[PDB]
């Protein structure tokens, strides 16, 4: 059921709740019936991840568990897949894998040649140099290098090792891109992270091409600091401006 984007529904508001800037997530491979959130408040000094033990609970409570990560992470962009959180850790191009129901890095890795410390950020800013996300086909890094002239660069990674397995070197300026998501392997670019929102362009990984296209979707709240794709429901999660949205899209 895989297929170009056509259209993004208008956002849903699940929670107000936080700072202007964070983000949140539900894990793709959680089972039937588990839809605990997780949740991180700011993009810098903040090491503690909220844990609710379901939508319910998110929408309807203010009740969580906090966890502790090793080390704070930078920006926005991390993500949660089959129990482990994937992050970048402060001031660094390395990525942590840890495993939230053991509190135990299973992995440490840089990512190669990758921009961090507000180098290659999203237009918003916020350390958002590196993006972690996946879709369909696994985990992806959504970041740029020196050597691609700060241009989006697109790496495949193995979960368990960090490796990277594959790289696409897209043309596109990353400091000129809102945030960025993956469907069925595309990488989906919008215009910015303020006023009129759009996606407007998109790296197909299959066929390392690209397009300039339009596809708007409602910037709710004035200003988006996250937005990722979940798998599972088919759906954008995004941080606009201290309230947790969700919008579904259409796929062709
Ligand atoms: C909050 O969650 C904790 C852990 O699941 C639970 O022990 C507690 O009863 C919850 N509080 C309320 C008011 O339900
Ligand atoms: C998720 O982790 C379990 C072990 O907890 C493993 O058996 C399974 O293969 C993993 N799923 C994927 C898609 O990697
Ligand atoms: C990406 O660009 C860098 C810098 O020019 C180059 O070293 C690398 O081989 C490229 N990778 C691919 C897959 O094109
Ligand atoms: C997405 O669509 C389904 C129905 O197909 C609906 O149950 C769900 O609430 C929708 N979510 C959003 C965020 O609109
Ligand atoms: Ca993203
Ligand atoms: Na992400």
């Amino acid at each position: 059921a895989c297929g170009k984007l056509t259209g993004i529904s208008d956002p849903v508001t699940v929670k107000t709740s936080g700072s202007r800037f964070g983000s949140w997530m539900t894990d793709p491979l959680a089972p039937e019936g588990d839809n605990r959130v997780w949740y991180m408040d700011g993009y810098h000094n903040n090491r503690f991840v909220r844990e609710y033990k379901s939508m319910v609970d998110f929408m309807n409570t203010d009740n969580f568990t906090s966890h502790r990560l090793p080390h704070p992470w930078s920006g926005t962009g991390q993500v949660v897949y089959n129990g482990s959180i994937y992050f970048n850790k402060f001031q660094s191009h390395i990525i942590i894998r840890f495993d939230l129901k053991t509190e135990t890095i299973l992995k440490t890795r840089s990512l190669d040649y990758a921009g961090y410390n507000n180098m290659y950020h999203y237009a918003w800013g916020g350390h958002s140099d590196i993006d972690l996300m996946v879709d369909e086909n696994g985990l992806w890094a959504v970041y740029a290098t020196n050597q691609n002239a700060g241009n989006i660069v697109i790496s495949k990674l193995d979960p368990v090792s960090l490796q990277i397995l594959q790289t696409w070197n897209t043309s596109y300026p990353k400091r000129s891109a809102g945030e960025a998501f993956i469907i069925c392997g595309t990488l989906y670019v919008t215009n910015g992270y303020s006023g009129g929102t759009k996606v407007h362009y998109a790296y197909q990984t299959n066929a390392s091409t690209y397009e300039y296209i339009d596809i708007p979707f409602q910037n709710k709240y004035s200003h988006i600091s996250m937005l990722d794709y979940n798998p599972k429901d088919r759906a954008l999660y995004a941080w606009n401006n201290g309230h947790q949205t969700l919008y579904n899209v259409t796929l062709f």
